[PDB]
């Protein structure tokens, strides 16, 4: 039977590993890669490792929230972003006036209110840019069929005000025999250590907008760009290719939500998940 | 010896025609459509123009170098034989978007003005846009000769603050660039695409892209990736491709640049030359 859900990841790993060329402390790296992991009746959290659930659910209502402040995710114990936000790393691009962190128009800011003017990460941006979150949202009501339903975190204009450029580039979404499929293009993949996270971020934000508009899930797509392993990590992925799988956890929504500014961690329960140690790199 | 690099292109066509499904659209006529492809297309000694139908080089050349002059007036693309936007700048078409007030010919922010002027505020084809904006394609073309190894040489045309001014959406919505071992490879990530009509032409726009940047900063053409949202063929069409289908691939032709070029700005159509291009013929 052809290679489902967490083999895609693993095939990958595997394919980079024999293929991918050094480019440079260092890495393997091919350019160009895609992944398809089914959303039916399952959660693509992967079960070779332990994967961050609870830093993949705080960050992405933190970024719904329109949230530039790293402190904003930090309150909720989830670090992702604090180095970026340091007073130290922010004096270092330039930004000494700003205050600790603010990481400037990132992808909140962009999903929220693209194309509006970024003062700082208190100010109000009400009804300023697009919002292109709630517009993907209508256009999956209205009209289902529309292949432009896409939200972009790459912003030429403010890439110099941000305290690191996205490498969640874009995103699409697409609807058939109600089912909401997405999928993300992600110019590059530290395989490893990001990529794990990054394919249960946006299984969650389609789970969520699926939930939304009264869709059932269907796949997620996760293509990449620069897709490397840094070379410390290749003995630990090594060590984890050899570890069978388990079956993927389901995600249940608790309640019925009607507008996605609603939605609360305590609304989501990750059910059956059943991984092997975090076994993890640096 | 290594498989023909156009039968991932049928192969394409033919997971669309036996797995895809019944999805419409405006024109209500109908389609099958797979959600997210990919297909890889080597350009070392070879250039990606399909062999299986002639594809319209001419077209291909005309408007990306339309594209790179950064103009948004069909006017210009159609003085050099090209009329494929020319629908897009009609006073009809453009009355229908509720731009009644708008020059025929002027489609609004598309690709050139995105490329070269991203984030300007847009007022009219004529106006002059230098020193406004980001422009992307110098950027690119900068860091891949100061820092090949930077994962962010990207190039944007989806502009959500500008979509509305647009009289289509880009297909394009972005393209990224790589480089290892001297050679740059490019990736475009395409939103929708017409398997039949509109793909194997936009396969040839990015190849050949590739093919000037990598003349411009001094390296050679690595791979070309293609990668797809909603892929699809029109109902339409399904006769005129299975047509296609039976036929062998001819071995992919080679570009040749003919002369040194310095700047982006100053390629020129008489620069460049098919050689060995073998399709069977134009379909429909
Ligand atoms: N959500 C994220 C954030 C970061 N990275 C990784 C990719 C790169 O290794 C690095 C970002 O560096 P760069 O911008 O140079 O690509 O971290 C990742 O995989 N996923
Ligand atoms: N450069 C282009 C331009 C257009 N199309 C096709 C895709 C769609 O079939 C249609 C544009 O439709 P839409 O905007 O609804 O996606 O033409 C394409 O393949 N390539």
């Amino acid at each position: 039977m052809p290679p489902h859900g967490e083999l895609q990841y693993l095939g990958q790993i595997q394919h980079i590993l024999r293929c991918g060329v050094r480019k440079d402390t260092g890495t393997l790296s091919v350019f160009g890669m895609q992944a398809r992991y089914s959303l039916r009746d399952e959660f693509p959290l992967l079960t070779t490792k332990r994967v961050f659930w609870k830093g993949v659910l705080e960050e992405l209502l933190w970024f719904i929230k329109g949230s530039t402040n790293a402190k904003e995710l930090s309150s909720k114990g989830v670090k992702i972003w604090d180095a970026n936000g340091s007073r130290d790393f922010l004096d270092s691009l330039g930004f000494s006036t700003r205050e600790e962190g603010d990481l400037g128009p990132v992808y909140g800011f962009q999903w929220r209110h693209f194309g509006a003017e970024y003062r700082d990460m208190e100010s109000d941006y009400s009804g300023q840019g697009v919002d292109q979150l709630q517009r993907v949202i209508d256009t999956i009501k209205t009209n289902p069929d529309d292949r432009r339903i896409i939200m972009c975190a790459w912003n030429p204009r403010d890439l110099p005000l941000m305290a690191l450029p996205p490498c969640h580039a874009l995103c699409q979404f697409y609807v058939v025999n109600s089912e909401l499929s997405c999928q993300l293009y992600q110019r590059s993949g530290d395989m490893g250590l990001g990529v794990p996270f990054n394919i249960a971020s946006y299984a969650l934000l389609t789970y969520m907008i699926a939930h939304i508009t009264g869709l059932k899930p269907g796949d997620f797509i996760h293509t990449l760009g620069d897709a490397h392993i840094y070379l410390n990590h290749i003995e630990p992925l090594k060590i984890q290719l050899q570890r069978e799988p388990r079956p993927f956890p389901k995600l249940r929504i608790l309640r019925k939500v009607e507008k996605i500014d609603d939605f609360k961690a305590e609304d989501f329960q990750i059910e059956g998940y059943n991984p092997h140690p975090t076994i993890k790199m640096e």
